[PDB]
């Protein structure tokens, strides 16, 4: 079904959607009851309504995604792939700020977060995404300005 070709191209559908900008476009390559983990190591984040809120602030800050040749692997449902994300320091950057993850910048209005995460996807025989995990921490973020 979903083969080597196909998984990895459906990673890039992934980032390509997020850049567009359309919340509706996005869901749609997730099943009903996805599981989300950004950053692994946070409670996850499960069904389209969460996944919805989840998405909304990053939109929000216009997250623009460039990425990596993707990983499929022999497995027949994963793919994994590099992501290098930047986006406006607001709404979220005062969140990673309050924990820790990154110093606040002296103009929040203007700054920009850049952030490198290794994204672990896995997806049905249908092709929608099942369980999405991840990967970045506090010395992979980046608060330019």
């Amino acid at each position: 079904h979903m083969n080597e070709f196909a998984r990895a191209k459906r990673a890039l559908e992934h980032s390509r959607r997020i850049n567009a900008g359309d919340l509706d476009a996005i869901i749609d390559l997730y099943a009903p009851d996805a599981v989300l983990e950004d950053p692994v190591g946070l409670p996850p984040v499960t069904g389209h309504d969460a996944l919805r809120a989840h998405y909304e602030p990053l939109l929000a800050a216009h997250l623009r995604e460039e990425a990596a040749e993707p990983v499929a692997g022999q497995d027949a449902t994963h793919a994994l792939i590099q992501i290098s994300s930047v986006m406006d320091y607001l709404p979220v950057g005062p969140l990673y700020a309050e924990r820790g993850w990154l110093k606040a910048p002296d103009a929040p209005g203007t700054a920009r977060i850049h952030r490198t995460a290794m994204l672990v996807i896995r997806m049905d025989a249908s092709g929608l995404i099942r369980h999405l995990k991840s990967y970045w921490g506090t010395s992979d973020l980046t608060v330019l300005g």
